[PDB]
């Protein structure tokens, strides 16, 4: 995440953190993603397109640290993962790029709700809320587009719903931007997702619900001027994820 604060999972309790194993013992992290209700957690087809081996992987739920120990964390194995058959990757874009992992824990538990760990609402069919709308997006992702390191203290910021209409004009994103994504971006362009930030939720009150609505996906860049952050527009992907699940 490009600018906005640090803050803890408590504040985002349905947050995910994904971790790989390394043929070879070392662990590091992949991307984020939200638990939508205890046994399943949705995050990004192209965090995992790469090496889609369910065994390689990790999920943490209550985890404030990227790597150290949260209290009142939760490790998980992937009894399942399921990633978009339609899954594709342009020059930037990445269509349908959403992805299910099933969890379970190794004493065959799925997740419990406690002070860092509560699922998160789906959206109602075809149902966003309309531009000029303030969401948080949250992740373990870069500070700034050159580092070469995460933070270690999960982080979110606010940023705004923008219009397809403003979104596919040519020097923003064109035709790489369909009704399948979302966009948003801080009006004046200080504060994005980032690299490591992929899978994690975009999240708007809706129906007096925090809900989520999109899935961090692509952007040119972060935080650059009239490149918005991408996100998979979650309320399209209703029957998927029910069939699915
Ligand atoms: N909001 C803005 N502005 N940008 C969102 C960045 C999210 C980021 N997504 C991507 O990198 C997808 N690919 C890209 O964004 C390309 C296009 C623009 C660019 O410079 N790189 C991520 O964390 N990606 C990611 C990709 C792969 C993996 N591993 O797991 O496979 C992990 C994270």
């Amino acid at each position: 995440i490009i600018g906005g604060e640090f803050t803890t999972i408590e504040n985002q309790p349905w947050f995910a953190a994904i971790y790989r194993r390394h043929r070879g013992g070392s662990v590091t992290y992949v991307c984020g993603g939200s638990l939508i209700s205890p046994c399943w957690v949705i995050s990004a087809t192209h965090c995992f397109i790469d090496y889609p081996k369910k065994e390689d992987y990790i999920v943490y739920l209550g985890r404030s640290r990227l790597n150290s120990n949260t209290q009142g964390e939760m490790k998980f194995e992937v009894e399942n993962l399921i990633l978009h058959k339609d899954y594709s990757a342009d020059t930037l874009a990445h269509h349908n790029d959403i992805a299910l992992l099933k969890i379970r824990s190794k004493e065959g538990r799925c997740a419990q709700p406690s002070r860092t760990i509560q699922t998160i609402a789906l959206p109602s069919m075809y149902n966003d809320p309309q531009f000029g709308t303030s969401c948080e997006i949250t992740g373990f992702g870069k500070e700034q587009s050159t580092d070469y390191l995460y933070p270690e203290q999960l982080k979110m910021t606010v940023v705004k719903l923008i219009s397809h209409r403003e979104c596919q004009q040519p020097h923003y994103y064109g035709s790489e931007v369909t009704t399948k994504m979302l966009c948003a971006a801080d009006p004046q362009w200080k504060t994005d997702s980032c690299q490591g930030d992929a899978g994690g939720p975009l999240v708007c009150s809706l129906q007096g619900r925090m809900t989520l609505t999109g899935i961090v996906s692509w952007g040119r860049g972060c935080a650059l001027k009239d490149k918005p952050g991408v996100y998979t527009r979650v309320s399209h992907f209703l029957p998927w994820i029910r069939s699915h699940t």
